[PDB]
């Protein structure tokens, strides 16, 4: 009774009942993060090494192996990218109504010294019947059909959320098969871990430099939160998943308007953080009814654990 | 040309005119990097959820393959772990002259959420003409013959340091090959990052307060310092290593000598560091110096790049 | 512009609208195939021979994976296997509508030598409404769905044959993935090479005797025929199908009914050769239109590149 | 205990007081097989096929991994190949002393089918004081230090023939690693499998004629042998050594001297089947006593179990 995440794909298809174009689509996605993980993992290396006589970087060709599994689909109309300025039209032949948003390896500052890094994606169905066209690519994440990512840590996971849930997939790589490892994934409603740079303490609202303070002096005398930040928002945002705790990247003063893009990080996260009955906050407001107006703009965001998230947005709400 | 593992160690132990003794051992080590660079990649998960029909935890199966591995060597006569309560005499038959001192999977409270983890060793002569006992393990850091570490993280990395310098491989997966990519590494003066866990800061002594405050707030006015601290000493080890910067497990009240032990975290590390020209210090005295009492004894270790290490030593002055 | 073979059966399934369940069929069936190759490439034997401290003959094995991930595809009602003496009679929770005859590891006699070894399938539509049982297999291979093998050769390639032709795919064993790397395969009219175990000359009929005779010895004073017989039937008859030529295996006196089973070794690959444009004979008939009566029962087969077939049945004829 | 080729080849290293120069060298095949392997398996072929957008046909990259990875070894100074017009004299500055002739990848006809393919090696002690040259290669094989073949047949395999005698390693693709998995090999008495190719029987001489005749039809009325013929070589050689039974390629009138080249097919099998207790003879001397006059010079040869040869032999001298 193994699952497979072709099996499971296949399954939700067929009692959505679609065409088959969405699951063309997830299926294509993951044999680029298959390939993805390969690449990562370094196989090969011996090569550039020169083991048989006698150059892409891991972001560049994680880059051109999304956007072309991806045009292969024959599923998507519209592509946005973390690498690419403007919105990649797909050609009219491989056309199909899906809209994708990913960051192809998230992590940058995090690739050369070997920490864990991962790709991020969300998908929308193309709202309107006119030219494929940047717009297509501008809509809250409120109307995500499927978001998710997959992790290159010391395992590769593929975690993927849609309307029914958040599941969890391991990759084994010895028969390059996700396995259904974790169903419906919940988390915690409080947790015990905070994840933020506080090496930007100076920029730092007064919300947040308040409710730091008190998670590492707590009033009540309760023993303090223990602090993990990564510095991929992948591997930050997987353990706020399966440990609980909150995760926060605010607005500083070298990014007013935090330095997480909307449309390829804050809000497939969002959307995970809420199938898993989690908040993802702005501060002021739900990350995933912000309607962005630039496919790069940023937002700031806090995300985790609901009784964790509603502490700190009660903070915000006596400094107004 | 490609140097590999094994070519470089066979060279080295040719230089060195070493009985061979040493080679098989570091041989050995090699295979049981390999192994457990596989099991933590998860090949194999499949049949564990039932792919044919019809669980060693992977610290316990990290434990065992180093152990069984370095038995089979004939190269070691006392073995210490992490995970063992006692040190491991090696039967007579498979009885060589090299202690062996390790963490099999470090990082344990990163396991679960796939977050790099990775394994520490370091190695001793023996040198009683008695029978091996605990007592061949208690030996100042500055008497090691050879340490490093594997890294588990986006790609597997060897890390070894002996007395000629430290030198990187980059597992090859598809050969099943370490193949050398960095040769006698030197950290940076300084760095830009410091890595410590803000939660206990309710227990940090003043300097590391101070420490911190100056890293916050610079106040010569110049830019803050990142901060990174992925949570597993192996991966933030490593990111200062090849990035710069500090490390810093002080102690604080809760564990008042440290938490990391002295013969298998703090001595491999602080040696490494050495090495590449960089220090290791408790913030009173220098790692290698400490002559070791108990084989799991803890001890505070602030390392890094020269300068920011020195730095805290200066402020661990003005305060005593 | 890779096609994956995931690609390709959900693109076919579409195209002939069928509820997915068939595709569900073929999608575990690559699962399975992917699993058994990584057994047969030994993946895992050092655990065997005690890594880590301290059953499953291969054939035992690819046997219990081929049930266990079909049973699952939620697709098939009746399985019969070479190694089993009984139809297996899928539980009413698993039932679909297919029914799948199977070799699991063929080349029993290659496997200790390491020869080329390899699965062969055929797939029925269960053509009633009863209980599945036994009868339901006993089809004549003209009402095969789809029929094909995987060879575990040099490399592993999976052969898949449908109404529309044969389509070869090649396991890229670094993704996971098979590609598609031959479409639309088509036989060589006539060929340079017969494939027969001559060890049986004594008890050979004259007309094999006949063609095995003018192979060697051309009255027209051309270039004799290469032999080739590598002892898997999936080994020799995928070179056949490749180089072309004719491959053998005729009634001798200690099976006078042939050795070679009908439902899982002589249906499937004569479906093949006909989707590929070549004959396949008993010498007497064609192989798929046989009606059989017993799940194991033997045919004679002859088959391969039509105008070598053809000059062997001119023979047959003759000697009557 | 698991008994790797790297430990093997450093304790018989050890054992034979060598300078390391021969275990540095064996250590070098063993890296360029497993690197062979995997490009034989055909991991990262998708990358061919456009998988990330945008052959060295496999027995030239055969060919220049081995040649490169020996180079590197700093132990040859003369390199012959199957596949080169001449010997290839290694730079004084990569120079060792030992002679290496191999067939970088056997069983030319049987690459595109996928039939099992292998590499052949035998290393010579250069013996002259002289520059090297083409004639350091031109030894009998009786002056050969080790020999030996890698299988990539459904598993890949190396089997290593020196002084002390013939042992079989299994790779673990997992682990990268060759496991010892058959100690002091010794071929059968007598089989009861011959190979040889029958499509040259209008060019056989009366005693090869004979002995299939007699394999064929029993005088003694015992039961008739089982034919078998991959067509490579080493798959044919393998097979031989693990069940018994006899190979044979004779000389026929298109290949008068025999087909098969002595300095790198017979000899290196020659010599492995010597170790193991069988026999290797062109029906009129031994193999290893051969004076080779040219590099690429053909040889007949007979191999097998000790009492198939003989019989082989007999024969030959009632027709002389
Ligand atoms: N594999 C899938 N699992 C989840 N829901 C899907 C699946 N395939 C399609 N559906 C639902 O059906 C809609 C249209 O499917 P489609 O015709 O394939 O584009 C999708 O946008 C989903 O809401
Ligand atoms: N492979 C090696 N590389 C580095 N130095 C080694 C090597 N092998 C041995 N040596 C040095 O030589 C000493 C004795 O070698 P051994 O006889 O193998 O125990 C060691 O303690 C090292 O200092
Ligand atoms: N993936 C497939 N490719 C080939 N034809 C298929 C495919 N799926 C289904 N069809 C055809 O449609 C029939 C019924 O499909 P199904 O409802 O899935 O059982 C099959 O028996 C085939 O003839
Ligand atoms: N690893 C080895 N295993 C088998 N015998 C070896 C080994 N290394 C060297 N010897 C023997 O010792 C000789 C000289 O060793 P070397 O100094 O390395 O050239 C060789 O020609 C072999 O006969
Ligand atoms: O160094 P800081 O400022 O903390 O930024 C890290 C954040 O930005 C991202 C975005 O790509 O990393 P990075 O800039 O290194 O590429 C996130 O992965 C991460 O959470
Ligand atoms: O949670 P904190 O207290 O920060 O401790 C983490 C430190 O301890 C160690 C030691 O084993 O991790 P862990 O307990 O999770 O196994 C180090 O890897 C790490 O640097
Ligand atoms: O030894 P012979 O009689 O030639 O039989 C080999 C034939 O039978 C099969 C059937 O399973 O092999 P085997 O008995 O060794 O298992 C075929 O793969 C093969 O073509
Ligand atoms: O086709 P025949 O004449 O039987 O020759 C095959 C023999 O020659 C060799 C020598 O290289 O194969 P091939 O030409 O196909 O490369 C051997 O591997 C094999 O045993
Ligand atoms: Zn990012
Ligand atoms: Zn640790
Ligand atoms: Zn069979
Ligand atoms: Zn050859």
């Amino acid at each position: 009774n193994i699952v497979t995440l072709t099996r499971f794909v296949m399954e939700q298809g067929r009692k959505a009942r679609g065409t088959g174009e969405m699951t063309q689509l997830l299926n294509s996605l993951c044999t680029a993060v298959k390939a993805i993980s390969t690449a990562v993992r370094k196989a090969g290396i011996a090569h550039l090494y020169g083991i048989a006589g006698a150059v892409k970087k891991l972001d560049v060709l994680s880059n051109d192996l999304v956007i072309n599994v991806l045009k292969s689909s024959f599923a998507t109309c519209v592509l946005v990218t973390e690498e690419d300025k403007n919105a990649i039209i797909v050609e009219p032949e491989k056309r199909g109504k899906y809209v994708v948003c990913f960051d192809p390896l998230d992590g940058s500052s995090n690739i050369d010294c070997l920490v864990s890094i991962g790709t991020i994606f969300g998908i929308y169905r193309k709202n309107s019947t006119d030219e494929p066209s940047e717009k297509d690519a501008l809509q809250p994440g409120r109307n995500l059909v499927a978001a998710g990512y997959a992790l290159y840590g010391s395992a590769t996971m593929l975690v993927l959320a849609m309307v029914n849930g958040v599941n969890c997939f391991m990759l084994d790589p010895a028969i390059g098969e996700f396995i259904l490892v974790d169903r419906n994934v919940k988390i915690k409603k409080k947790g015990s871990i905070y994840s933020i740079n506080e090496g930007y303490a100076k920029e730092f609202d007064p919300a947040i430099t308040e409710y730091i303070q008190r998670k590492k002096f707590p009033p009540d005398n309760s023993a303090p939160y223990g602090a993990r930040y990564v510095g991929s928002m992948v591997a930050d945002v997987h353990r706020t998943l399966v440990y609980g705790g909150i995760f926060m990247y605010p607005a500083n003063k070298k990014s007013p308007k935090g330095k997480l893009r909307l449309l390829y990080e804050c809000n497939p996260m969002a959307y995970v953080m809420e199938k898993a009955g989690g908040l993802a906050t702005t501060g002021k407001e739900a990350v995933l009814d912000i309607v962005p107006t630039d496919i790069h703009q940023r937002a700031p965001i806090i995300l985790g654990s609901p009784e964790d998230v509603t502490e700190l947005l009660e903070i915000y709400q006596k400094h107004a």
